[PDB]
């Protein structure tokens, strides 16, 4: 959406440190032998706690508060008995709305220490990116911008992006304009980002693969390859004196 008042800036805010609380206590509670299904309890009672709703539940009918990805999982995970395992890189993405208006925000990070360092790049290299694509973000600017600089730190770090997963406009509703934020240039995008414009932006950064499939069940995107994939992602509000992040606290 397009942010024209006090008003909607104050319920943005709102709903984005609910997700952003859920986010942070889920990833806190995060350790080996929880159950996927657990931590998306906590989400549960977060959300009643604040007055907020899953959007993943309001907007899609997803069995889960929350998604959460693991391992081969990169997105749309459902939570379920799936034990949590030492060296386990875990997605967890919150969404959710509240007095009719949405925040989305999600990350990924390794559980305890993994054989393999390159679970922990991906993360390392996911923040840059969302650094980076952020720091290009004002009114006026191209939103092609954000994936020429999600790409580029990829490329800087000898690593790739998921092509065919996206960020978009968020605000009354979890998906609505600008359609796709991607995570890579597109040269013949015109569009521009405006002041008081509200999007998610959500690097993927991934070891190999550059584009996901669908996985185990009708929800999950997975790698057949098993790359490594890691996400972040915020709410951010494009001003005139930087971007506003809804979702970090
Ligand atoms: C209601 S379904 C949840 C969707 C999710 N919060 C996402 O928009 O960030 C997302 C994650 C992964 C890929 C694309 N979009
Ligand atoms: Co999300
Ligand atoms: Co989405
Ligand atoms: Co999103």
């Amino acid at each position: 959406m397009i942010v024209k008042t006090e008003e909607e800036l104050q319920a943005l805010k709102e709903i984005g440190y609910i997700c952003a609380k859920v986010r942070n206590t889920m990833q806190a509670a995060t350790k080996p032998g929880i159950t996927t299904k657990e931590l998306d309890n906590i989400a549960k009672e977060l959300f009643e706690e604040y007055g907020a709703i899953s959007a993943p539940i309001h907007d899609e009918n997803f069995p889960g508060q929350t998604c959460i990805s693991v391992n081969e999982e990169v997105a749309h995970g459902i939570p379920s008995k799936r034990v949590i395992r030492e060296g386990d890189l875990v997605n967890i993405d919150v969404s959710a709305l509240k007095n009719g208006y949405y925040a989305d925000t999600g990350i990924s990070f390794v559980v305890g220490e993994s054989d393999d360092p390159m679970k922990q790049k991906v993360c390392d290299v996911a923040t840059m990116a969302f650094e980076n694509a952020i720091a290009k973000v004002k009114p006026g600017t191209k939103l092609s911008n954000i994936g020429k600089a999600v790409h580029n730190t990829a490329r800087q770090n000898d690593l790739k992006v998921i092509k065919n997963l996206t960020g978009h406009g968020v605000g009354l509703s979890l998906h609505e304009a600008p359609a796709h934020v991607l995570n890579y240039f597109d040269p013949k995008d015109k569009t521009l980002l405006t002041e008081g414009m509200v999007l998610a932006i959500e690097p993927f950064i991934s070891s190999n693969a550059s584009f996901v499939t669908e996985g185990k069940n009708e929800w999950a995107f997975e790698t057949s390859d098993k790359s490594f994939v890691a996400q972040i992602e915020h709410t951010v509000i494009v001003t005139k004196d930087g971007p506003i992040l809804t979702t970090k606290i």
